[PDB]
């Protein structure tokens, strides 16, 4: 594996970033952390697309719907964008389901309000939406839901006994750090509840899984030899690189450390080792 | 290992039975379905005592402290039971909290008002009771809790950003089989929750784990070679008697069935393997 976790700076960043036809970011502890740029991100975008280069955006961040998605990113500073470069686990989530729902031609959702205003733009019938004066949930989909209860998760796995109801959570991120120091439980914490409760597995729509470079390639032609993987989750966004044959690159901006990557290298655990790592994504401007 | 899961019965189970000093039983699935005895369970423990052996009670059920605990059991038929041959996992995570509380001379728990009352009974002190006109947490503790919610989660999380802060969980049985033949969410879903959200793993009081059994023996003599361990699931029961070096019973009125015994058996899996089975304990009966 080619995977040997290399500062990337000087003649091989120019090499790495020239032949680089395109760059998927990470979004959190990427682009920003909470409501703070990461200095010099907005630049080094406004580059890229002066240099001819693809920029995509792939977030694991279920809770806003891709409209919001989009607001969130000029107002931090990244101006310019389609909102057709945004993916969330939130609208992969929404485009799994319309292709895998089984039945001839209802999910039961763990989840806020932009997670299912993202549902109901795909076309997808709720549990809990009103009746035709009580149709049959044929997905339990596990989001982040800051009103997870116990009687919801019994509500799941009442669904679940049925074995053709298909369980899917968008991502298994365990927490996110918040900006005062705190964590807040994510998804695969609440994933886990789900998936013990009633003995399934779930089919996981986000990073790492390849559901959602399959998502991201439906609508591009991206050629993952010549892409870069931008984010700072190795157990995430790393294997997910990986996983779909990109080139990462690693930034120090976020969740993992520097160390716990090179660990994951002296164990020879390749798919969890970064190709490359930075600082902060300000110092792959230089490159252009 | 001695594991064979053979159907105890014949001149076998009366040898089985005269060699063992004492009978230690699972509850749910082995004593009783819900509010229903299996039938001959009641005569087959009146039988045990007239025989002049010992016969204890290891419950994982975490909602009812011990005066509750007793009045269920004469209720379902099980007469002239001294209270202290009841064993849950709710009285023994009391002791193990009592036991191992850092600090010079308070607890977050996820659970209801048994399992509240049964620690407040040992000595401890309990997060969310009154102030002195606001004591740190030590241990959190997750216990079966029909009020579980995200809130109660992020704060447990909290609490365990210090790692000198326990956590303990109760049991972990990912869920529960109910009369009408529903399943409800067991105290290893929520636990798994926590776990994840913090990263940390719990200390788990119940079966499989040997603590149970270090609390049982702290009031009596148990030889565990001339004890029977009696119960109906195979990675709790049945684990846990193989771990405390017990003669184990398989009984087929409650969650494992015979075949996935079997199965464990065939894949060389020994500790999961019973060393006999009954079809109910009523079988024990005609042995002594
Ligand atoms: C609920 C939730 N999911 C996921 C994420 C992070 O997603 P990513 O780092 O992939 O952009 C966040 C970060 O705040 C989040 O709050
Ligand atoms: C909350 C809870 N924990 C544990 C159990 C079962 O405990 P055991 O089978 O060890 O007696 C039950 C069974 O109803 C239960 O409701
Ligand atoms: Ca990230
Ligand atoms: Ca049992």
């Amino acid at each position: 594996s080619l995977a040997r976790c290399e500062r990337l700076r000087g003649a091989a960043l120019r090499d790495v970033l020239g032949r680089a036809q395109g760059v998927l970011f990470d979004c959190d502890g990427v682009l920003w952390n909470g409501e703070r740029a990461v200095p010099g991100a907005p630049e080094l975008l406004e580059r890229l697309a002066r240099a001819g280069k693809a920029a995509l955006f792939v977030s694991n961040n279920s809770r806003r719907a891709r409209p919001e998605l989009a607001l969130r990113f000029a107002r931090l500073g990244f101006g310019g964008l389609r909102a057709e470069q945004l993916f969330s686990s939130a609208l992969c989530a929404a485009r799994l389901l319309r292709q895998r729902l089984p039945g001839p031609p209802a999910v039961f959702v763990l989840g806020g309000e932009g997670l299912r205003a993202e549902l109901r733009a795909a076309g997808l019938r709720l549990a809990g939406d009103p009746s035709a004066g009580a149709p049959r949930v044929r997905a339990v989909l596990v989001g982040y839901d800051e009103h997870f209860s116990f009687a919801k998760l019994r509500e799941a796995c009442a669904h679940l006994r049925d074995p053709e109801c298909l369980l899917v959570a968008t991502d298994r991120d365990p927490w996110h750090p918040l900006s005062d120091g705190s964590r807040t439980p994510g998804t695969g914490s609440l994933a886990a509840a789900v998936e013990t409760a009633s003995g399934r597995q779930a089919l996981v729509v986000g990073k790492p899984s390849p559901y959602m470079f399959e998502c991201i390639t439906e609508n591009f032609s991206i050629d993952p030899a010549r892409t870069l993987m931008v984010g700072d989750r190795l157990e995430t966004d790393i294997l997910f690189g990986h996983r779909c044959g990109m080139t990462t690159v690693l930034t120090l901006t976020g969740v993992s450390r520097l160390e716990e990557a090179q660990a994951y290298l002296a164990a020879g655990q390749h798919d969890l080792v970064p190709h490359y790592y930075v600082e902060s994504i300000a110092d792959l401007t230089e490159g252009l």
